[PDB]
């Protein structure tokens, strides 16, 4: 049963592994953008930015929100009345950070489904022209992870014990409390008890988030 640890220690590593390198592809992408964004902040110049394909094929869509409430979506789409980017997650995430973040699920005000967003503020000469962000879905985040692989189920969670992405959609934003009552595994412990066991993802910006693998006690 060390001989099980072992294989859901190994298998953690390789999960937390390939979903942290395809994540930071896509955070390289937004932190491009914003850059892109900083050299020449016209709206024009950031509408032809934000309609580029490499961004257009990555992300649901991609935006710009500045301080004065200026907002530039692509692919365009009308967004709801007394829509403000300065309230939204993903502008205040990136506003309490120096450098990129991403956003636990919330709800997207373009398409009212359930993503997560990467975002960075647009900095020209240390000053602020706005923050810059790109939308995944949350089906997308359960294809990657349900890709990106043993012997059970991985699923992602942050430090806090906030579950981000299950294959099980009712129990996301559910805390592991919450989601698991009646004997209640901590991110505390490398391993759970069913076994789950938790791996740290090495080398995200801004945030401290676990591969959780769960299992059936068996093979
Ligand atoms: C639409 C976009 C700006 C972002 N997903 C939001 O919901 O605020
Ligand atoms: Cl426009
Ligand atoms: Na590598």
């Amino acid at each position: 049963r060390e001989d099980l640890d072992n294989y859901l220690n190994e298998m953690g590593e390789v999960t937390a592994d390939n979903i942290q390198t395809w994540l930071s592809g896509r955070i390289l992408l937004i932190e491009n953008a914003a850059q892109n964004i900083a050299i020449n902040p016209e709206p024009a110049a950031v509408a032809s930015l934000l309609e580029q394909k490499a961004l257009t094929s990555t992300f649901m869509a991609s935006y710009l929100g500045d301080a004065t409430g200026h907002f530039t979506i692509r692919p365009d789409a009308k967004m709801p009345d007394g829509f403000d980017p300065r309230v939204r997650p993903w502008y205040k995430g990136a506003e309490s950070s120096s450098t990129s973040t991403l956003t636990e699920p919330y709800i997207d005000a373009a398409t009212g489904q359930t993503i997560i967003s990467i975002a960075t503020a647009a900095k020209k000469a240390g000053q602020s022209v706005g923050v810059v962000g790109g939308d995944l879905s949350l089906q997308t985040l359960i294809n990657t992870l349900s890709a990106r692989d043993g012997m059970g189920y991985a699923f992602l969670v942050s430090a806090d014990g906030k579950i981000l992405v299950h294959p099980d959609k009712a129990l996301v934003m559910k805390s592991l409390k919450e989601a698991y009552p009646q004997d209640t595994p901590r991110i505390s412990s490398d391993f759970s008890e069913r076994i789950v066991n938790f791996t740290p993802i090495k080398g995200l910006p801004s945030v401290n988030w676990y591969i959780g693998l769960s299992v059936d006690k068996d093979k």
